[PDB]
């Protein structure tokens, strides 16, 4: 449940990222990968052009979130399923794909990235992981 | 344990924030405030000058800390005891603010912050968060 200035504030993230979805997501999976590297066993095809297309994905379906925060099961109900079911994400990585996209922001962003920003956001992408986690057996 | 690739990483993080103690210490505590209010219990007192003074404690602790990796438990020891019997700091504290202290890293020195270095550091930081919090009963 996000109130409206949060939503606000995750919009304001979103439009200091759009554009920049493969880019960004690249460097958010190449921290992931050096800061824990357990998670590489996920990603055996990109373990560098093929880093920037999955990052797009990735990415593009975080902002297609945003415009469905009221939604968030039914509009994620297929990624959903992919991650919990047919690719056997442990939930554990979520946390540590979440903590390395603040710092990817930061870098990128720096002090436009408000720590009022952060707080939204990563109440947000919470709410994201809860979705894509909860099916997982 | 650290490599001697690791300890160069981590001097190399410290030399860039050298002199940045109170200031990237006050951001630190700032962040992690607004992205986990829990935290605030423990600082009443600075729940704004008063934030630089305790960031320049904490921040210049880490720094004596990298001159010590070889002998972190003893080097530690007034501070572990004050944390864990004195203060009570709950254990699941600690990688808030070591998640955290990335962040202000990032914002500040972009991609000098290398994924490498990142690494490094976080495996250090988590060691000390470890002999800080494992006297807590
Ligand atoms: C907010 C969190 C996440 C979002 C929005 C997200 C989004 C996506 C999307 C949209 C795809 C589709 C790629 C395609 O069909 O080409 C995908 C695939 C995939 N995701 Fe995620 N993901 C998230 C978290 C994670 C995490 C934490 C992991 C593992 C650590 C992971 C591992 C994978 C893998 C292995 C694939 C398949 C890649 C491929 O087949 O090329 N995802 N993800
Ligand atoms: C790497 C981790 C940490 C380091 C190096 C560190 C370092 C320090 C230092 C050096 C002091 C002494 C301040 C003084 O005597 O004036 C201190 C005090 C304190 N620390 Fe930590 N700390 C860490 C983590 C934490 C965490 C995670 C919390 C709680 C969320 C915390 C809460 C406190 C409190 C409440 C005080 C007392 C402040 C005061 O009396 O003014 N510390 N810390």
């Amino acid at each position: 449940m996000l109130s409206a200035q949060e939503r606000a504030q995750i919009a304001q993230v979103w439009d200091l990222i759009a554009g920049h979805e493969a880019q960004f997501g690249a460097e958010l999976l190449l921290r992931l990968f050096t800061v824990y590297p357990s998670t590489k066993v996920y990603f055996p095809h990109l373990s560098a052009t093929q880093l920037l297309s999955h990052g797009q994905r990735m990415l593009a379906a975080v902002g297609a979130a945003v415009q469905h925060v009221d939604n968030l099961r039914a509009a994620l109900s297929p990624l959903a399923d992919l991650h919990a079911l047919v690719l056997r994400v442990d939930p554990a990585n979520f946390p540590l794909l979440i903590q390395s996209f603040h710092v990817v922001l930061a870098s990128h962003l720096q002090d436009e990235f408000t720590v009022q920003m952060q707080a939204a956001w990563d109440k947000f992408l919470t709410g994201v992981a809860v979705v894509l986690t909860e099916k997982y057996r």
